[PDB]
């Protein structure tokens, strides 16, 4: 997963069709990670920006690295 | 995480759309934390303050922080 | 962490529903696990009466906080 | 905990409004209780004796201390 | 547990109303455990025999010793 | 469970009533199991075949061995 | 532990839905966190697009067989 510190990436979550996306700045092995400038996407669609998120492993089905 | 410690942050659960907003006070690599002056938020609208309120890890989807 | 709260008048919330018990948080340990004394058991609000002593497990716990003074 | 053996006390466990009550035999941190002569109770009604059970911590809601 | 061993037990599951029936061979703290000759009864009703199974603990809300 | 190795066995689900049949190549505690020649049961009804699969333990009910 | 897969062309269907993600395993490890490329998103069969390279966290996972060329 270092693999993709300091690029824009896409957390989908377990439940619904959530997706939080942003640059990962750090992370652990747990999955637990840490989402710069996160938006969170519904279905596709902006439902706003968050600031800086902390998000949980558990609730992470994946995590992909947004396009180009 | 730590470095949110002494910051005004919201916590979203997994659950619901209830955020609790207030003062870091504390945590651990465990998530759980410490929230001083924590407020409910049902859907962006206060329910209620707490006091200082110990949350748990597992029902935590996430937190942020406040902005300034 | 908790154990700052010890042998404080405590709200327990749990995650399902909207039942809280309170009570005088006993004694605890990392795990979220809790003793509860006089522990009365809240709907909605509404009591629904008193509990003993209880042993409360960290998994259903959302979270705990101290009932005013 | 281990200040409850031999006392008579009742499991309530997560799901339902059922209630194991017994006389504690032994347990263990793990919340991995040994119940004896346990009777089944649902919204208070006896639904039987169980014999000796062994109930996982899992399940467990709270335990308490049945009246004298 | 080790005390059941060699005996008649029920596992009950946490779901639904089915307790697996049969001799307890062997465990281990994990309660994961051997049945042996087991049967699947549905609301106590039997709907058939599983020969040897192994059982995970998770599943499991309790196990009790069948009346001899 | 490693007396089960190389025997046919059935993989019962915690969700549904499905079952995975096939040969118990490897295991481990974990209860996460390799199964070779692995056939998809819903109700008793085949479902098609699947190659070698690898299932989590979480997702097991139980594991029985399957009538020689 | 799997490590009998890594380059091959699999399917990971996930608890929930009916979910597979199809690709090839580059790397994993014990805990069923995996590392699929050219990950494809099936629903009951049916190609739902592509994802790239997508980072799996083993809890969702149900099961992973070889897909068969």
């Amino acid at each position: 997963l270092k693999g993709l510190v300091n690029h824009r990436v896409g957390v989908k979550l377990k439940f619904n069709s959530t997706e939080y996306r942003g640059t990962l700045v750090s992370t652990d092995n747990y999955f637990n990670l840490q989402l710069n400038e996160a938006e969170e996407f519904v279905a596709g669609v902006s439902h706003g920006t968050l600031g800086e998120i902390f998000i949980r492993c558990n609730n992470v089905l994946y995590i992909r690295e947004l396009p180009n």
